[PDB]
């Protein structure tokens, strides 16, 4: 099973409410390059029409009721998203929702509640006596009434929000008789608080509400699994039983990905044994190390690439990918993976053996930002990486690891999928060759680079060695013609 994921957006598209559709009518395109998976964005109501889906204003309207200026999110309306969805499940393709569960944004009305400041960088420091401000605290979803769900949010379901609406003020407020919860990220002594209002996960009624949508959201949309938003500012222990709550309520699998943002193993590694390893992390690791290689024009060792990665230590648990929404140019962790290099980067995730790869909307189709700095559409020059994956990379793996620049990796190539088997090469820097093993099994066999960019013919020996070519700052993958 080479299972693909797909993050089927990115942050600058359009708000013209077509993605649902555009979504329905890729789905033949997506089953024919492997694609098994899609994580779709946030499908509920954000705090207006245009919102990217992170704003997460009310939980059950999923472009369903007026609410914001919009009964459509800005993907769609309901029913849309359902047709996509039982387009892509006609193919195989499994769905996995965005879980924006950190916060709620775009109360519906103030309240007055006693609070205290808090140190930025050191949520635990409180820099203020008590002080009354008004805070977007109260949601009454006047649109929706009590249809799916009569839970209403006052100020006493969030430990704090950044806006004081009497004094217009941006300070982290933490609410009387609120403490952030543990265990989170301790990055600024406590990362509970992220942005809107912080969800109060110590909350008996907020518990049990968030897992009852959880599995709620799951029916609504037939999700086959869950993407979990800015994990490391919610408690680690709610995760994990919200996680096992809704897989005992619906029995099914729910395959689950969180997003715990952190360039340290480590952390990862904390975050994965809170959980008790029930769901996998984006590889945010080995992201870096890409945004790295593709930013110091041959001066990284790309021999770095095998160490200190989500992949390398837990390749069950590692979702891997090259960009997202939020590393986007112009977006709140941009960390790019340079153009030149993005093709190389997709060889990595794709043709190996371990890991659950991801490929991104923005990578594909291009990113829509104002900028001149956008991510081009790469779609003709990672399709030909897609059916290496899907039609070739089986099998033993061997690596070569073995210089500073060119780097490659063989797979032999298994009895169950015809003609499989592949040779790898990528290189930061000047091109050249590499001499690697593809198995005895394939001697005698015609290989050719199946992205064109070398036009030669390698003839496998009978030892099963076989000389690939690369050009530079490029990569080349030879599969049987
Ligand atoms: O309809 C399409 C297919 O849907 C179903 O496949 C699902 C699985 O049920 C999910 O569990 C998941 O598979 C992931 C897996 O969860 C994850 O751990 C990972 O496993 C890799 C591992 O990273 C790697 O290191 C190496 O050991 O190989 C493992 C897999 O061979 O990645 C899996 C996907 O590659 O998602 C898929 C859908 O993408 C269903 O069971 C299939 O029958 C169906 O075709
Ligand atoms: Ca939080
Ligand atoms: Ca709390
Ligand atoms: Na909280
Ligand atoms: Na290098």
């Amino acid at each position: 099973l080479n299972g693909t994921l797909m993050q089927y957006f990115e942050w600058y598209m359009p708000n013209d409410g077509q993605h649902w559709k555009r979504l329905q009518n890729d789905s033949a395109y997506l089953a024919e390059h492997g694609i098994t998976a899609v994580w779709i964005p946030p499908a509920y109501k954000g705090t207006s029409q245009d919102d990217v889906g992170y704003g997460a204003y009310d939980l059950y309207d999923l472009g369903e009721f007026h609410q914001k200026g919009t009964v459509r999110t800005k993907y769609g309306t309901k029913g849309e998203l359902q047709s996509a969805i039982n387009s892509l499940h006609s193919r195989d393709i499994n769905v996995y929702g965005d879980v924006v569960i950190n916060h709620k944004g775009g109360a519906d009305a103030t309240e007055y509640v006693t609070a205290v400041e808090v140190d930025p960088a050191d949520r635990n420091r409180v820099t203020s006596g008590e002080q009354r401000i008004k805070a977007w605290t109260h949601f009454q979803f006047p649109g929706r009434g009590s249809t799916y769900s009569d839970f209403k949010w006052y100020w006493y379901h969030f430990d704090g929000t950044d806006w004081d609406e009497s004094r217009k003020l941006n300070r982290i407020y933490k609410f009387q008789g609120k403490a952030w919860d543990w265990e989170v990220s301790n990055e600024n002594g406590n990362y509970d608080y992220l942005m809107y209002a912080d969800i109060d996960y110590d909350h008996p009624d907020v518990t049990a509400e968030i897992k009852r949508w959880g599995t709620w959201y799951a029916n609504e949309l037939q999700l086959d699994g869950f993407r979990l938003d800015a994990v490391k500012h919610i408690k680690f222990s709610f995760l994990r039983d919200w996680v096992n709550h809704v897989r005992e309520k619906t029995g099914k699998e729910m395959f689950t990905v969180a997003e715990y943002w952190q360039n340290d193993l480590g952390a990862l590694e904390n975050y994965l044994n809170k959980t008790n390893f029930n769901h996998s992390v984006f590889d945010v690791p080995l992201h870096y190390q890409f945004h790295a290689a593709s930013t110091q024009g041959g001066g990284y060792d790309m021999r770095k690439l095998l160490n200190g990665t989500v992949v390398s230590k837990h390749p069950v648990k590692a979702v891997t990918f090259v960009d997202n929404h939020d590393t986007q140019p112009g977006q709140s962790l941009e960390s790019t993976v340079q153009t030149w290099f993005k093709p190389l980067a997709y060889a990595f995730i794709l043709t190996r053996e371990a890991g659950y790869p991801q490929i991104f909307y923005g990578d594909m189709y291009g990113t829509k930002g104002a900028s001149q700095r956008e991510i081009p559409a790469l779609k003709h020059k990672i399709e030909p990486i897609l059916k290496a994956r899907k039609q070739y990379a089986y099998g033993a793996q061997h690596d070569y690891f073995d210089h500073h620049n060119i780097v490659g990796w063989t797979r032999e190539g298994d009895s169950s999928v015809a003609n499989s088997g592949l040779a790898a090469l990528i290189t930061d820097g000047p091109g050249g060759t590499k001499r690697m093993y593809v198995g005895r099994q394939n001697a005698g066999e015609t290989w050719h680079d199946i992205t064109g960019n070398r036009s030669d013919s390698v003839v496998i020996n009978a030892e099963g060695w076989g000389e690939f070519h690369v050009n530079g700052g490029s990569v080349s993958i030879y599969v049987q013609r």
